[PDB]
């Protein structure tokens, strides 16, 4: 039972109910990468950038391969450093290295020396059979030999997704976090960043309308950049309901939400309205055990009531992003999409 | 110490704090009437509709003459309790009659057998010198003999509003009840009661704008009456803030304020925006003891601030009227003004 601590209180609380103890790296990128290793060079599968940030295990985060919004140079310095790596451990095929960026900042999260559940999804965006390489080099071929030496970067983008098994035990709060709970995953391939994750989305059974009204009740990290998101929902044409706290910001930025209750603050509270098709959109992020603890109702309604909803703002962005795409519009075959590959 | 309990707590509370009870009649309109007796007949001086309903004395109620909303139905029936009122007692000059008026349905709220302190003001009104004359009829002489038999309905709007004290006394909680705390009075002349309003306005040296952002904070039974009120602002150009409670029944109504803390909620609050100049115009009700008190802070902001301030939703609702008049568009001498009573 993994969990992320606040405060110290918090740390006595967690541990009655409960050890390794780590920084919470808050407000950074995580990232997967993949990659291949015989002894002589070092081959980057793919470079994944999480929708996610860091505390959403990558297990549940959805992830862009290439990077939607990571720097070149900064990638490369995870590029350098898992070379760095993968000689020092002696890497001899598959490996998986995880990092966590914060402020232009690279942190090592963790290395897995073996195969990643990421290598089909990497091996279907490239084209690149990552596991029957490493799987040769195990063996004693060369990526050398192989003459599979550089590092491919597709013409498209490649979102994944994936699908969370809470509809099945409905007693459980549906929120994301440090511990891996999805059964699944789909795979969204687009000429943009937007294309792919709209794909990405509506491939993993997501209800998320064009249309309606959407609920903002974000934590306190969080209220800076929701303007932006809110921005991006009244543009689109969303019609807005926010709690207080939350209005408050909005307002403080000229944009004037519905107001709406909380459940214990009266009627109707957020619950009545989910019920009763009120929202096509609700947007959730919640920080701290009681917390989430105290929000709990609004995540179960909203799973009940079919409402597309997103438990991170990363993760409301890339939403917004997917409502300028037509997840319909064009499909393209696996082999095109390799065809495609210079 | 002259108080208004709503609940037995209330009484208690009171009780302990601290004997005349009477049943108070929450949304009644107040009317003054002021009129002579002779002992032969009756001369109806003047009938005057408060601004303020009952539970805020006459003495700090605005006022018109002629009433700006009652019927002539009901008007008539006052009209009628006086003359008997008067005979019966043995009125001998002046007399003043309050009541109240709820469900049309007239209540006597008190009778004061001599000169009133509206008197002035109902003279200047109708251009008949009660005091001269009842002082007359005191003397001797008859109304039938002064030729004073009937009651004046002037040909335009006379609008009276007080002048308080609360500026010296900052201590004081600016608010208005059932104790007189006034030191004087003006009186408007208008086409209109709107226009009548607008000049007295002014000249009881409102700081009220034509335009900018307003603060809305009214009570529960100000609830649903504060949707038109917010309309018509919105109409006249002012833009809206609004407490979390009020928002809400706004936000229902299709209303959408800028919500504004509580003092106590955090900031950013009423009192820091009320101070940084962001109001122009507070409609701010409130009612019961605690609820008073707690609030307090509003309205000494208010005042401290020099923003106009009603703490009536009438008194909200008669400053929207005004909005729509020029207090400097026509100028009427008194002298024109009896002139134009035929
Ligand atoms: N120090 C940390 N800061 C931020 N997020 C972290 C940190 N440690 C772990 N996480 C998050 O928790 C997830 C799981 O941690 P990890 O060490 O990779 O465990 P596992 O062995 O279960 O895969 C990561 O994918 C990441 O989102
Ligand atoms: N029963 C009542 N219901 C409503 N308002 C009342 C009632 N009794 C008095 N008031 C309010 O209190 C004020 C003062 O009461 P009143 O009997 O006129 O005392 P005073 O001697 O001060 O003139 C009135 O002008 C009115 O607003
Ligand atoms: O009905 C509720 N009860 C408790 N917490 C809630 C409820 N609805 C939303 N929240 C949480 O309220 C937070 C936003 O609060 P705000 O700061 O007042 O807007 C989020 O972290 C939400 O999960
Ligand atoms: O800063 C404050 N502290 C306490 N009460 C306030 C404050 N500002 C406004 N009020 C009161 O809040 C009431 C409106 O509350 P609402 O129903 O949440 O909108 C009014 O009766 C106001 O007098
Ligand atoms: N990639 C995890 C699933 C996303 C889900 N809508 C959430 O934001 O909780
Ligand atoms: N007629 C009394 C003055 C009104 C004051 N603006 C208030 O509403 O409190
Ligand atoms: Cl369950
Ligand atoms: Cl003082
Ligand atoms: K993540
Ligand atoms: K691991
Ligand atoms: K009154
Ligand atoms: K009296
Ligand atoms: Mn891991
Ligand atoms: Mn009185």
């Amino acid at each position: 039972a993994m969990e992320i601590v606040y405060d110290e209180a918090d740390l006595r609380r967690y541990f009655q109910t409960a050890v390794l103890l780590d920084h919470f790296l808050d407000d950074a990128v995580e990232v997967d990468v993949d990659a291949i290793c015989d002894g002589e060079m070092v081959l980057i599968g793919g470079i994944m950038e999480h929708i996610e940030q860091a505390g959403v295990h990558s297990g549940d985060s959805a992830c862009s391969l290439p990077a939607y919004t990571l720097s070149q140079e900064i990638q490369d310095v995870m590029r350098q450093q898992v070379q760095k790596l993968a000689f020092e451990l002696q890497v001899r095929g598959l490996m998986n290295v995880q990092f966590a960026v914060k402020n232009n900042e690279v942190y090592l999260i963790e290395v897995n020396p073996r195969a990643a559940r990421t290598v089909p999804f990497v091996s279907k965006a490239t084209g690149v059979p990552l596991a029957k390489v490493a799987a040769r080099v195990m063996a004693g071929k060369s990526l050398a030999e192989q003459g599979v030496t550089k590092e491919v970067i597709p013409p498209y983008y490649s979102v994944k997704e994936v699908v969370l098994p809470f509809n099945k035990f409905p007693g459980v709060d549906p929120l994301l976090g440090p511990e891996m709970r999805s059964t699944g995953e789909v795979m969204g391939v687009g000429r943009t960043f937007a294309e792919a994750f709209a794909k990405a989305q509506l491939g993993s059974n997501s209800t998320m309308k064009k249309h309606g009204r959407a609920l903002l009740s974000v934590r306190e990290g969080d209220k800076e950049r929701v303007v932006d998101l809110a921005a991006k929902l009244l543009k689109q044409g969303f019609e807005l309901d926010a709690t207080h706290g939350t209005a408050i910001v909005l307002g403080e930025a000229g944009i004037n939400p519905r107001l709406v209750n909380k459940v214990h603050e009266g009627r109707p509270h957020i619950q009545d309205r989910i019920k009763n098709g009120e929202y096509t959109y609700i947007i959730n992020t919640t920080s701290g055990r009681r917390a989430i603890e105290d929000s709990r109702v609004i995540r179960r309604s909203a799973l009940q009531y079919k409402v597309h909803y997103d438990t991170t703002l990363n993760g409301g962005f890339a939403t917004a992003m997917a409502l300028n795409a037509d997840a319909t519009e064009k499909v393209i075959s696996v082999q095109e999409m390799h065809a495609q590959i210079k």
